[PDB]
């Protein structure tokens, strides 16, 4: 019995939490009570399967059981058992149409938390899982614990708010980043294949554990790949289980992997896993030989490449990565790709060595492009500040791909602008991996949000031609020349002065949702005049809100401000 096996392994509490998450991210629209009901039913069926390991249908796979259960509250269900599952996965909505969740006053939360604790927690997982269908399940358990600790500690102190609100924000943020990072790992596996994912891990783990040996790193990558293959496919229970087995292993071999795995291995399961996943890069091994020796000077290259190209190319990436934590993971993959393309062409020639001898020479432009890009943007950022930098980015992206919907552009550009504060404060040595790998996560968001309802062949081409070159592809785009300006209309922007009650930030989002709309009418409008038409609008909500009158200006000053623009 598979259901029984996972129950004993994970326990009862984690078991219940994981099924809730799996169900919440399969049917994101259904109510809490429905999932809660289905979860308990399943758990009871799991208990009766523990005793009699051959009861009702304790033989059925996790898929079938979970599948039949959801089909009691829902096309997809009219399918059979392999693919009826694939049907569900295909309908996960990355941008669900769900109500903006808002936190009541601290007093209503502490009561709810104190009265029924298990319920207050199940609701956390449900609200988070249904809005982030690819959220890394095992980590959602880790955050749940931290959430519980925020309430347990703060709901007793003096200023509860001054103790809870800050920690719940640090959580919400760390959570969005975690969700984005995981959405990319799932996109790699699902759109590009496990080989693209393994190349990514080999490179990332080699930077983190330079003292590990290719054979050890290769084992780690293999396991990590299964964990993610499973989590990204909805096999939440075996993902959590297998993720525990990997944490166990890594600690039982700290010495053959990394020294900085200390603190990690001296703590709770959930936290140990989290710690290992974010541990800092180890110190680079003593004296490592030159890469040129075994990869460009040697005469066996083409022979080794023929013998086992995959193993050989993995070795190249591992070697180049372990000694370059100053390079972003995608640049490493890019270099590895250039090496591959060269051996493929050179090894088919007469004198191979002479052909692939100056391969490192082709690496030069590849390394310098990202470095110049990070410098140019941190400079702009530093002098303009976040808000202004995001605006500079909004005009740029809207001109690049005018078809994309205003909400996606505004959302994607605001995140792109956060690279400024997230990375520019580091020393040039750690800026690239920080910047480019972060830009990869955000651009992935644009690719998945756009993939649903495509409207731009330019976004589609950059998103699907190559995972590693996504950032450079978008960077090479300029202004869409074939775009035909939008026709202005009334409802273009509901100037309803209900914005005066909105937070200073949602006011910027609305003030940015307008800048996008304008640039769509005046693609050719210079950044100059645009950098002025904003002030003209800031004046609007300014006077209109402070003015003690009806929504007049929202109608009068609004339809009159249009003539002034
Ligand atoms: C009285 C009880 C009660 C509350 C408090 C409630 C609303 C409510 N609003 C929330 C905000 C939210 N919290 C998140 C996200 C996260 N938050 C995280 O801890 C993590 C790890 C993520 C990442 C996925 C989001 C997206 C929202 C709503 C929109 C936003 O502000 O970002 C949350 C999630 C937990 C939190 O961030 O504090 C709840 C439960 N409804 C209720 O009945």
């Amino acid at each position: 019995s598979e259901v029984a096996h996972r129950f004993k392994d994970l326990g009862e509490e984690n078991f219940k939490a994981l099924v809730l998450i799996a169900f919440a991210q399969y049917l994101q629209q259904c109510p809490f009570e429905d999932h809660v009901k289905l979860v308990n039913e399943v758990t009871e069926f799991a208990k009766t399967c523990v005793a009699d390991e051959s009861a009702e249908n304790c033989d059925k796979s996790l898929h079938t059981l979970f599948g039949d259960k959801l089909c009691t509250v829902a096309d997809c269900c009219a399918k059979q058992e392999p693919e009826r599952n694939e049907c569900f996965l295909q309908h996960k909505d990355d941008n669900p149409n769900l109500p903006r969740l808002v936190r009541p006053e601290v007093d209503v939360m502490c009561t709810a938390f104190h009265d029924n604790e298990e319920t207050f927690l199940k609701k956390y997982l449900y609200e988070i899982a249904r809005r982030h269908p690819y959220f890394y399940a095992p980590e959602l358990l880790f955050f749940a614990k931290r959430y519980k600790a925020a309430f347990t500690e703060c709901c007793q102190a003096a200023d509860k708010a001054a103790c809870l609100l800050p920690k719940l924000d640090e959580l919400r943020d760390e959570g969005k980043a975690s969700s984005a990072k995981q959405r990319l790992k799932c996109a790699s596996l699902q759109k590009f294949g496990e080989r693209a994912f393994k190349a990514w891990a080999v490179a990332r783990l080699s930077q983190r554990f330079p003292k590990a040996e290719f054979a050890e790193v290769s084992k780690l990558v293999t396991d990590l790949t299964k964990v993610h293959t499973e989590c990204c496919h909805g096999d939440l229970l075996e993902c959590a289980d297998d993720r525990a087995d990997l944490a166990k292993y890594i600690c039982e071999n700290q010495d053959s992997i990394s020294s900085k795995l200390k603190e990690c291995c001296e703590k709770p399961l959930l936290e140990k896993s989290h710690c290992i996943a974010e541990v800092e890069n180890d110190e680079m091994p003593a004296d490592l030989p030159s890469l040129a020796a075994d990869f460009v000077e040697s005469k066996d290259v083409c022979k080794n490449y023929a013998e086992a190209k995959d193993v050989f190319l993995g070795m190249f990436l591992y070697e180049y990565a372990r000694r370059h934590p100053d390079y972003s993971v995608v640049l490493l993959l890019r270099l590895a790709k250039t090496y591959e393309t060269t051996l493929e062409k050179c090894c088919a020639a007469a004198d191979p060595h002479e052909c692939y001898a100056k391969v490192f020479d082709e690496f030069k432009p590849l390394v310098e492009e990202p470095q110049n890009l990070i410098k140019q943007n941190c400079e702009l950022f530093e002098q303009l500040g976040e808000y202004k930098f995001q605006n500079a980015l909004l005009v740029r992206y809207t001109k690049k791909v005018p078809q994309v919907s205003t909400p996606t552009l505004v959302e994607v550009s605001r995140n792109l602008g956060k690279v400024g504060s997230k990375c520019c404060k580091h020393p040039e040595a750690k800026r690239m991996p920080c910047a480019e790998d972060y830009l990869s996560v955000v651009l992935n968001q644009l690719c998945v949000l756009h993939e649903k309802t495509p409207v731009s062949d330019r976004v589609t081409k950059c998103c699907t031609e190559s995972l590693v070159n996504r950032r450079p592809c978008f960077s090479a785009l300029e202004v869409d020349e074939t775009y035909v300006p939008k026709e202005f209309n009334a409802e273009t922007f509901t100037f309803h002065a209900d914005i005066c009650t909105l937070s200073e930030k949602e006011r910027q989002i609305k003030k940015q949702t307008a800048l996008v709309e304008l640039v769509k009418h005046k693609p050719k409008a210079t950044k100059e005049q645009l950098k002025a038409v904003m002030d003209d609008f800031a004046a609007f909500v300014e006077k209109c809100c402070k003015a003690d009158d009806k929504e007049t200006c929202f109608a009068e000053e609004g339809k009159k401000l249009v003539a002034a623009s």
